[PDB]
């Protein structure tokens, strides 16, 4: 009976009361010592949740756009592609940039074969691995060939086809009911996924980390504000009456720290929004994982941190390298949660900074512990991003 009241509780309300239970909870634990009880007892459940945001990117990812891309014109699908991506490698510039300045202030391969594995070399075996990038292009070219076979004159080419647009639809409508019934487990997640990290972060809490988080988070502010509002009042969107829309997505978004968790929702702020289906259908699943801004973002002033940490110096050029490459190197892969630390682990790696030195294990396992809450933002700014490159993408 009890379990009853608790699905029928509206579902961003319990994201939020795990949210603050669990950190409440956290820094109790934070003073009163336990900090390995929880990691042990509590953490798992906060896992499961991770592994659950984790589980929905590749089918989303493929069932979705598929759908997306072919249930528009091949020619549409152009405008709006090239506008959406347009849109976030202006941002991603603009993010990469607002990054490095707040690292600054607070102060705390080649390039093609990155582009060639866009194209996979084996469809199923990008779905088998979690490369996104290149499941995105075999799903956005399945999308219009679906197209053109619903078009073909021959009857039994049409029926086939049809045939496989709904078998993947229904694929694409399945992965959006389990992400409902995610969010449901979500508060009990968050809480637990909060939890942990609150309570082993509740010293250090004026440490150096303390200045990452803030470069980090007013960074997010400088990127919605300097960056997304900007835009929009360029394009004639007012933006507090979009951010009003857009509430529950930014909410569900910056709590939930998958983006792809958080689509069906977003999907549902921009159908209120007016903008025309067919376009956030599309962008928006694209967008989940696409985005860049938020993670170059993150890498701009984390990076920064470690290079501090084994007391190195970056000149502007060279950091900058350092965070476009890791930005470049990951186009897509950023709607899984905890992006930030996974990302960052290579980025070491790519340098010659291995983890298996201890001061830098040492340095990353200190951002790893703030990952929790720096990659809660980070997913703000995504999941705002994409939600705005819709919007402007509308026009």
């Amino acid at each position: 009976g009890l379990y009853r009241k608790y699905i029928e509780y509206p579902v961003l309300q319990k994201i939020l009361i795990g949210l603050i239970l669990g950190a409440i909870v956290g820094l109790i634990l934070g003073h009163y010592g336990y900090a390995h009880a929880v990691h042990t007892y509590v953490k798992p459940f906060g896992d499961l949740f991770v592994r659950l945001l984790k589980m929905l990117v590749m089918p989303i990812v493929f069932a979705s756009l598929v759908v997306g891309a072919a249930s528009i014109s091949p020619a549409r699908l152009g405008r709006v592609g090239v506008k959406i991506v347009v849109y976030y490698l202006l941002t991603s510039a603009f993010a990469v940039t607002l990054g490095i300045i707040m690292a600054r202030l607070f102060n705390p391969p080649p390039l093609v074969h990155i582009l060639l594995d866009i194209v996979p070399t084996n469809p199923f075996g990008a779905l088998a691995n979690g490369q996104v990038l290149p499941t995105i292009f075999f799903a956005i070219i399945l999308g219009i060939a679906i197209t053109y076979l619903m078009n073909s004159e021959n009857e039994k080419v049409r029926k086939s086809a049809e045939t496989l647009l709904d078998a993947i639809n229904g694929l694409a409508e399945a992965m959006y009911k389990i992400v409902n019934g995610v969010m449901q487990y979500a508060p009990i997640g968050v809480f637990a996924l909060i939890a942990y990290v609150m309570a082993e972060q509740g010293v250090h809490v004026v440490g150096e980390l303390a200045k990452v988080t803030a470069a980090v988070y007013v960074g997010l502010t400088l990127q919605i504000l300097l960056v997304y509002f900007v835009l929009l009042k360029i394009y004639g969107i007012d933006p507090i009456s979009f951010i009003k829309h857009a509430k529950d997505a930014m909410l569900t978004a910056f709590v939930t720290r998958s983006s792809s968790g958080t689509l069906p929702v977003t999907m549902r702020v921009a159908k209120e929004m007016g903008i025309s289906e067919g376009i956030y259908s599309f962008t928006l699943p694209l967008g989940a994982t696409i985005n860049m801004d938020g993670t170059a973002l993150y890498q701009g002033v984390c990076t920064f941190f470690i290079a501090n940490a084994l007391g190195s110096h970056l000149t502007v050029g060279q950091q900058l390298t350092i965070v476009l490459t890791a930005v470049l190197a990951s186009i897509g892969t950023a709607g899984v949660p905890g992006a930030g630390a996974i990302m960052l682990a290579m980025v070491l790696h790519s340098v010659g900074l291995p983890l298996t030195d201890p001061n830098v294990a040492a340095a990353y396992a200190m951002i790893l512990g703030i990952d929790a809450i720096l990659d809660m933002g980070r997913t703000m700014v995504n999941v705002t991003g994409d939600l705005t490159g819709t919007a402007i993408v509308a026009k």
